[PDB]
């Protein structure tokens, strides 16, 4: 099915959910939850929020060790590095790429203010990956959470090895000199404010135009499954997001289930393929979201 | 530059039988709608020259009374698109109203097809260039919509909802391919509004995709009204004859508006009077 | 030690009045300047040349505008002028007369109907030349109308041009360029906040303005005296689109626009507290917004 439709770039088949963990304890717990739930979600080892004042070297070292370890069973653990303006972002790249033991799933690049910063970070990851003897390039996840990154979203989406564009609602709103009220940083405002609709739709349009998965910001409700599912459904059905971040384990199953294809849709997709392109995407989405494939 | 005064409706017909019937319906109704002879959906699997040769003959024939018959050729990646242009431009007897270009994935493909149409039209001894209708129905064509709208001889930008949605790796649900979703989904609002903004910025008519309801006049009228009054579309495609009159009437200027337009800023009122004529209304 | 000198790695966001009142005659300019004395500089005054000036009275009208702006009547120095568009034969003459005449009190120049980035850049460069020759130390701030297809297409390029402090949304002229595709009903509320082309245009301009530390300003309310309707338009522009200013064409529109644009009383109380103990750039913007909108600063 893959060898029969390939004149074009293959769309990445990625988990509907990306769970964040900053500490060794929470990274381990998340990796263990992947064993429990199946790789229905990816784990991002956070450096940007996780690393302390002057503990950047120690923290990236722990992250690299955690990703390289036997604890990382499914190899679906990536890392969020510091932003391109932070002096430790290169050091994070170097420590994690050289130390990850080739198990590094991706690198998440936050707070870039333009296409140039992203290109520089991807170029650097590539140089470090080459220098480490890595065969395949390290996939990159790029945050779109600044004015410049949104303005340059179509240029960013054309950069090499990007598999995800992440919408950063909080940092995006903070840059608007108080023109976007706080109420718009919560639902339903985040799907209705003209600037946020514009930003989300531009990001998704740029991502999908370039075979990139568009990923949605977290739900601020940590434990109410119905509220988490509602945000994931609005993001999936009204904007075209195919992935969503998680900051609390209770958020994973509602995100995965909201992003899942219909049971009858996958049944039909397998039958048609028993013999297209669309139905193959549906069957691949069903496997990645932990559903039974016929 | 004068804005193009085009019929509010564009009816599609793939077979000789349906092309003929559509041309006869233009005689019945008046040229309130254009006819697009469809080589893209209409042509058989490997009978592209035979079909193009039928289309050219139908457009050149006496049966085409109002000279408001264009053709939709194959997409720029299809091996028969140049052959469709060769056969239809050289064979149309100079009656060819326009060429509809579908599924272009970038500005380059559109420019190439326009350039080729121009070359064939010049060699065929055509005085005026063949007007072009460009489908915006891919990621690349939407990304490049402002660049496409600046290309020469384009008089229409057509929104291709179905092919546009199909390229979204299932991110746009099936419910959005129909009303009210096709006018409310953030990606579809964005795509439609970008296309209309690009078209109107360059004196091009923005045209809307078909209504999937073939015979219910109220549902067809509703789609044509939303596309006209919420998005700025000035034309809409038809795939069934029963869709023509609801589309034309939904796009018509207000009776009092035309009465005031005749009693004559002036470029606007002139556009209204010309719209009233093209839409088969009584001009005072 | 001051809040302004403590944050300078970036450009400071302009602290402008929530309202901009237009007046085209000497009488109405006078009255608007007097109303700034009565209300406080909670609103700016734009001396309209563009609409104000008669058939061949462009020089005479710009001379009156310059005289009014330079006069003792202009107490708060919050009086700008709208010159003619870049295609108009009097725009340079308006700049010459008003800049050389304003006695250094000119608050800004409003540039209308530009059809591209190049026209805007040309007008700004010309204002700069005249400002420097008139002995002005600081450049004359510019307000640019986004009311054409070309200016909307080039909005991000326009927003990068020097000395722009406001991007104005010109609904009426923007709609008139759409060959009747935007109906008249969309030129009023709720259509002007809901028509796909208008949402797109307004959101693009606000996004371009805010991306470049420029204040996005909203078009007038066509209801001249109903405070509830004026407040409603100011609130939709403020809370759904991110506009931080709005035009006024009738004095009764000023207070509803200012009040709709005001920060919450508790928000300013907190902003003063955080800043005294001293994110801070946000709370500083809120405290400055409170002063410019005539609220009591703690
Ligand atoms: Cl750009
Ligand atoms: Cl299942
Ligand atoms: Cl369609
Ligand atoms: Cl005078
Ligand atoms: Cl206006």
């Amino acid at each position: 099915n893959d060898a029969l439709f390939a004149g074009e770039k293959s769309f990445p088949v990625l988990a509907a959910c990306e769970h964040f963990a900053g500490s060794e304890k929470l990274i381990g717990k998340a990796m263990d939850l992947q064993v429990e739930y199946g790789p229905v979600f990816d784990v991002t080892c956070d450096c940007e929020d996780g690393a302390a004042a002057g503990q950047e070297r120690e923290h990236a070292e722990m992250v690299a060790r955690m990703i390289a370890s036997d604890r990382n069973v499914h190899g679906r653990a990536g890392a969020r590095i510091h932003d391109p303006s932070h002096p430790a972002w290169r050091q994070d790249v170097d420590i994690i790429v050289n130390g990850a033991g080739g198990r590094l799933a991706y690198i998440t690049v936050p707070k870039a203010t333009n296409s140039g910063q992203v290109a520089e970070v991807i170029r650097y990851i590539g140089d470090v990956a080459k220098r480490a003897g890595l065969d395949k390039p390290v996939p990159v996840h790029v945050l779109i959470e600044t004015h410049g990154a949104l303005r340059d979203v179509f240029q960013i989406a054309e950069l090499p090895n990007i598999e995800v564009l992440d919408f950063g609602l909080m940092d995006f709103v903070s840059g608007h000199h108080g023109a976007i009220p706080a109420a718009a940083m919560r639902s339903p405002g985040q799907f209705e404010h003209a600037l946020l609709v514009r930003a989300k739709a531009d990001m998704v349009a740029a991502a999908l135009a370039n075979g990139i998965v568009p990923a949605h910001n977290v739900c601020l409700n940590l434990k109410d499954a119905e509220v988490i599912a509602s945000d994931a459904c609005r993001a999936r059905n009204e904007f075209g997001f195919l992935r969503m971040w998680s900051i609390y384990p209770a958020q994973i199953q509602p995100i995965v289930n909201a992003m899942r294809p219909d049971f009858t849709e996958v049944e039909d997709a397998a039958g048609i393929l028993v013999a297209y392109r669309y139905f193959w995407e549906v069957l691949q989405k069903a496997k990645v979201t932990g559903m039974a494939v016929p």
